[PDB]
């Protein structure tokens, strides 16, 4: 693989159809699946040059730890769909790979198996119709070893995903919500970050007041997200969002992005935009899809080995002198 | 049926040919046609997060009554083309949508037979040459309950219909107008006006300019159209001139748009603009095509849970609030 | 035929091959001659409603003259090589449609010949190596009856035809110049003004301060033209500068544009930019080459019904309302 | 050959498929690669009228000597993988057409064989892991004649170059660098500068900042480059920075581009972007592969021709004027 396209490709070949489209589909007409992918194109990087490299690093510290590159795995519900070692099998790779891996709410393995396995976990909630059993599932995050609270704020209800309906898609009876749902709202947001010392980070920010009033709320962090474009169809990108929110938010909170990253380049331009980091989605379960556990750690060093060479090409020896790049949106 | 696209593909299958690119068609070289979609297509919104969505409801006031949705049918002239029950089984599905119904003056069943359905019917006027015989057409609206004089202000004369004039096509002998032209001017405008206290509604109007003076001159309301294109080539969308509208309006009216709404996101983004609430003219035809009486319900039953899925996605319980959202332009 | 479109397609199953090249090519890549398409379909007209029609006319004053339209035939070199008449066909219809005809000074019939048809013969002059054949030149369209001198200030030389080294193109035999070269100055054009007490326009200017300069020269117009993509490869499309430079002549001579009008709207959308007059070079050729003289006729009556419907559907009873109206960039 | 596409056809048909991808590729996504061409495409030209073209001339002075256009050959490697003279042959055309030629640091001929064709021969350096040997190579390429050294700062090491990693490209046997690598700083080029009185020209800046920097540096030049698409993907174009740097640079070194040139008008855009030359790499190369040293005599005719031709058309009889022509953006 020389590139996260081959990957693509090699899943396609193997997965179920359906399968393939619950993976790869987007809400609606998938106008903003499209255009989270029109808007890193448009991204041009102005590098700088003759600057020492001796010492590139890809590495960053984030809620108090550091990890190997400015990434984690996205929360991807249901990873048994992709590879019978589903989360287990990522997990792993990501563990091996310095990189954080968000356990799901809907995982097909339990959250504390997936902890088990060590690294850097992070848990994603979906808030429960009942605070109680919502905080009983932070905690249950916690005491595993979950090192923050990922809360999914973009989901009231599940988008309208028309591939889904056109494939009748449904889960597989081998496949279930292993750790076993209300719209969240910022008393929920409130009840969470009450409940646990662990940083809480919204993700699914798109508005520049939804950032301040993160930070006002107490978040450790935010993802700047339209959900992979399976949510709102024609909600803007993340990407096209993150510099005004980097701005509003003036270092009060970690300001993470994600959606159609899909080369160490493409992390370097959410980087010169001013993510902290970035998740990556659909490509690890591609990964995982073409060759399980080897898959992710193979995708795993080929983006650590594009993020090192983007940054050093880019004249940048440190992800903080990613962040002061400037950029030039083009045509494409 | 998962989209309005479903049925356009269905109401091609059944129609003649010449009858499709009537409906379907447009002036010239189809610009501004083209171009309805494509403005729409450029419209991103900035979803807000983590509001209450305890009582989501996509009802609306307008001219005094509620109405279930933003939207209403457009007035589209000789339904009877497009199914035999025509324009009452249209007006029967709006009616138990609760959704507004503009009545032609070129309908090819009475407007008093329209009318007798129920619901909320309104009445398009073609301005007649004789300013009387104008106005007794606008007497029989409103003595047979229409709630609106909705006056089309963009027909001194047809557009040039190539796809009709290549085709031949002519309404076949089975299709009258049922109801049996000059252009109009500002005095035609206050004929009407102070013949009826039913609020009068200009339809075309896309000049900053004359929105203004729709406002002065005592309009209830002004629909933001290039009439879906048919009527001057390279005239602008409506919906790149609807934010500057409303902001010149101050208030002053109900600001309606229409042209290329094809699903409820769509219904968002025209909202988010600051549309009052919107036509749905070629889609609602495609239904009655396809599907008759019960084509149009369910084209009715699928808009409304598109509006409802995009303003709860959106994080807006009212109209009102999605009124507020902001919006951001892209590249497609 | 219904558009000027429909031309093109009988001009090219009768021309052949090389000579429909020789008319349809521009320079080098062709760039300037697709963007003078590009730019006239980004334009869109805001149109205005309910405005007095009752005397809609596309006339205009220009040199003192009535023209039915607001147009002229651009001039365009050895039209015996699209049908045998040549340019007595052309200035015929012209003639008859109430349009000035611009003859070329490398036209197939005699510029005495041409003239003697009557209308409103112009004249296209080149520059000559020898200001005193020039002179004479210019004197013989004086002579002649001829209205206005259209000095072409765009070509030094002729510029790259790709299409014509390719097809190795060279005149017919039977045809020739029959009125029968050095690059023209500023102190060309002082030459022609003080031999002439007809009105000079400068065809070919694209910058601002050339077109002030032209008015500060004397010029009676000029022409905002990149000939039509013929000469400088890359050069920005006429309509593209319009309307800079009517702003910046403020009335101090006429302002005509060139290049990619195929339609009365797009005659509108130049007028709307604030030319005084259109040129217009290919379509009357395509025309000419279809149907002779009769061919050429119907051109310019199915022109005259465009400009007068998309003058009318856009509010304006005369070419001054037109001027009048605004315009919005779009993306197509 | 009436255009540079031309030779780009012909050599794909001499070529073996690796080398035409070692050649024409670029790294990763290509995405810079596209973007040298996007750019120029979206550059139109406001061409000035009626100037005195008496004696059109498309030499400029650069580093003290005359040039015969404002162009030099690009450095690029291993020229005997296009034809068997390799760089003999390219410079020996390039110097009977007056232009400029870069000897590689990792040329496949000698330095010293290449510089005894005579011309104007400049010499790319890179930095070798070691500051003696790169101070020795800078010497033998001074006492051997060369006139510049284009330093070339944007090669910390090599892109990725996914289409060679893909043909498993590797050199042949029968191509060596016959002058026989560390990332360079800013302390490296002092030491260069303080090595030679020639003139330093750093190439592949892109940043507003390093150009000036790199004056303050005492550069003589600057090659505003990102390395044809082949270093960072996703590097802005250098034509997209040109303006901005030229005036940030205020005269204080010359200002040369690169990437896409591709005919005389794209010579000409640069020029009217502020340029003082471009350099050309790829279509040297085509006709080197096409037709050896007489290919590349008749490219840099054709070039020369196509520069003349676009100067004039453009109202420039010298390079210094087509530096003082405006530019319009457009859509392509
Ligand atoms: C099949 C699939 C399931 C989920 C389930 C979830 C989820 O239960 N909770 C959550 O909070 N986000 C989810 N997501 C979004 C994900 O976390 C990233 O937001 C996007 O995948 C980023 O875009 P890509 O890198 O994929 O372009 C999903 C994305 C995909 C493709
Ligand atoms: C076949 C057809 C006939 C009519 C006849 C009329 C009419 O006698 N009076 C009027 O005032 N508007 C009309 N219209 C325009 C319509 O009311 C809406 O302006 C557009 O259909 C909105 O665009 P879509 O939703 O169709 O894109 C028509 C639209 C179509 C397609
Ligand atoms: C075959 C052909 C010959 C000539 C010869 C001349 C000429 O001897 N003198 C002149 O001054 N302009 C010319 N022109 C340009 C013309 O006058 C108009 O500038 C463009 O045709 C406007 O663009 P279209 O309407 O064609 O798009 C020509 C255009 C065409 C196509
Ligand atoms: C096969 C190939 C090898 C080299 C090797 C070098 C090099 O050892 N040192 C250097 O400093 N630049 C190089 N270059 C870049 C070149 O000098 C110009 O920057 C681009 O070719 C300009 O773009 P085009 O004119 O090609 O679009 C190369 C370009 C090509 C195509
Ligand atoms: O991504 C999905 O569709 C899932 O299976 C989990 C989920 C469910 C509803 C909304 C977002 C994610
Ligand atoms: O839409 C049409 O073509 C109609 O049949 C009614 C009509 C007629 C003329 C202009 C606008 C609408
Ligand atoms: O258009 C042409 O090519 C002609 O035949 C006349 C001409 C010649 C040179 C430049 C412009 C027009
Ligand atoms: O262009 C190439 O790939 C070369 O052969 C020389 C080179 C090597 C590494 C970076 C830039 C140029
Ligand atoms: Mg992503
Ligand atoms: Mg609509
Ligand atoms: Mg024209
Ligand atoms: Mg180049």
């Amino acid at each position: 693989y020389v590139s996260l396209a081959d990957l693509e490709r090699a899943a396609r070949d193997v997965l179920p159809g359906e399968i393939f489209d619950f993976l790869a589909g987007g809400s609606g007409t998938e106008a903003s699946l499209v255009a989270n992918r029109t808007a890193l194109e448009r991204v041009f990087v102005i590098p700088r040059m003759l600057r020492d490299l001796t010492d590139v690093t890809t590495e960053i510290d984030i809620f108090g730890r550091r990890a190997a590159l400015p990434m984690a795995v996205a929360p991807v519900a249901y990873q048994r769909l992709f590879h019978p070692e589903g989360e287990l099998a990522v997990a792993r790779a990501a563990r091996d790979a310095g990189v954080p891996y968000t356990i799901c709410t809907l995982s097909s393995v339990s959250l504390e198996e997936i902890a088990a396995v060590g690294g850097r976990p992070w848990f994603q909630l979906f808030w429960l119709r009942d605070e109680k059993r919502s905080l009983d599932l932070v905690r249950r995050a916690e005491d595993a070893g979950c090192e923050a609270i990922v809360f999914t704020v973009d989901v009231p209800w599940m988008g309208r995903r028309l591939r889904d309906m056109r494939n009748g898609f449904a889960l597989p009876e081998w496949v279930t919500a292993a750790n076993f749902f209300a719209p969240a709202t910022w008393e929920s947001v409130e009840a969470v970050r009450a409940h646990t010392d662990l940083p809480v980070v919204l993700k699914g920010i798109l508005a520049v007041e939804d950032a301040r009033r993160a930070v006002d709320a107490g978040a450790g962090g935010i993802v700047v997200s339209n959900h992979g474009g399976r949510q709102l169809d024609g909600a803007v990108p993340g990407i096209e969002m993150l510099g005004e929110i980097v701005a509003a938010v003036s270092g009060g909170c970690e300001v993470l992005v994600d959606g159609g990253i899909r080369s160490g380049g493409d992390v370097l331009k959410a980087t010169a935009l001013g993510a902290s980091a970035v998740l990556v989605g659909r490509p690890v379960m591609w990964a995982l899809a073409a060759a399980g556990q080897d898959g992710v750690r193979q995708l795993l060093e080929l983006l650590a080995e594009e993020v090192r060479d983007a940054m050093g090409l880019a004249g940048c020896e440190s992800v903080g002198a990613a962040r002061r790049l400037n950029t030039k949106l083009g045509v494409v």
